[PDB]
């Protein structure tokens, strides 16, 4: 299995804090059946900044650390990208990472809103032939409050990835209840653990896929699995017919 987001690399964001900590999760995605991780550590103007080539000789280290421990995990460069508007120029002048240098761009909202521009972004993104994959959309209050806010992006062609963790259960009933609904509504593209520790925020990829079967049948968690191999290999993913989300 394909983690396509995850705070895995050490002494860069509120993820791993040392090398110690990166192998311990590493074990945990092992245990979880993850084989690759695609590192995204928050990149943002002020509080983290993490640029890509630092990101992208951290995960080369890790990877190395890894070969020596003999852990069967492979680390790839990518970012957690805090929106902003001037993503499309960045991007193109090498400032910012897509996810292992594909196609595909993980774009996080602030926690408590969705910026007007988005759409326009997202628009202008396509257009240079990225497709954006909106980080952990369950965990944005206005999308909480206003659901539509998230068909109509996914309507556009924006994809989005659910937090296992919140599937699982593990951020409380009621973040597990919107999951469901936005999973339902057939929103959400890919499965990914954000996972930042092996305390808190761990990776529940086995909890979460049971969950999807559970709630969806056996074709849902697989083609969602599957988008996350399409995505690494830089091929188009699987769309079903996005809907409106019910109360
Ligand atoms: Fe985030
Ligand atoms: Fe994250
Ligand atoms: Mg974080």
């Amino acid at each position: 299995m394909i983690d396509i987001h995850c705070h895995i690399l050490p002494a860069m964001d509120d993820g791993a804090g040392d090398s110690a900590d990166s192998i311990e999760m590493a074990r945990a995605a092992v245990r979880q059946g993850i084989r690759t991780i695609i590192a995204t550590p928050h990149h943002n103007n002020g509080v983290y900044k993490n640029e890509p080539a630092a990101v992208r000789e951290a995960a080369d280290q890790l990877n190395k650390r890894l070969i020596k421990e003999d852990i069967p995990l492979h680390v790839l460069p990518g970012q957690e990208i805090r929106i902003y508007g001037e993503v499309e120029q960045d991007l193109a002048k090498r400032q910012l990472l897509s996810l292992n240098d594909t196609k595909y761009i993980l774009i996080e909202f602030p926690f408590d809103h969705v910026p007007r521009y988005a759409e326009q972004l997202f628009y202008d993104l396509q257009l240079k032939g990225y497709i954006p994959v909106i980080a952990h959309p369950e965990r944005n209050r206005e999308i909480r409050e206003n659901p539509s806010l998230l068909y109509h992006l996914v309507e556009k062609g924006a994809a989005s990835q659910i937090t296992s963790g919140s599937l699982a259960g593990i951020f409380g009933k009621q973040l597990k209840a919107f999951s469901l609904r936005l999973v339902e509504a057939n929103l959400i593209h890919f499965v990914a653990s954000d996972a930042h520790n092996v305390k808190t925020r761990n990776f529940h990829t086995q909890e979460a896929l049971y969950v999807l079967e559970k709630e969806f049948g056996s074709e849902l968690p697989y083609m969602l699995t599957e988008n996350a191999e399409l995505l690494l290999r830089n091929q188009t993913i699987f769309r079903q017919p996005p809907q409106p989300v019910k109360r």
